[PDB]
């Protein structure tokens, strides 16, 4: 005979949704109005190209 778990224990606490917007690279408070950069099929914004590119990590389980 034998046994198993086959369970997925999940439980975390965090803010349902953010209040303000920040760069996904430098994490800077983008003033309301300033233009933001967004990649294709992605929900991440950036302050400027310099970051948009920097963020890109590469071939890492992605
Ligand atoms: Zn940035």
């Amino acid at each position: 005979g034998s046994s198993g778990s086959s369970g997925q224990p999940t439980a975390q606490q965090q803010l349902t949704k953010p209040a303000k917007i920040t760069c996904a690279n430098c994490k800077k408070p983008l003033q309301k109005g300033q233009t933001a950069y967004q990649r294709k099929g992605s929900a991440h914004l950036f302050c400027s190209t310099t970051c948009l590119s920097s963020f890109s990590s590469g071939p890492s389980s992605g």
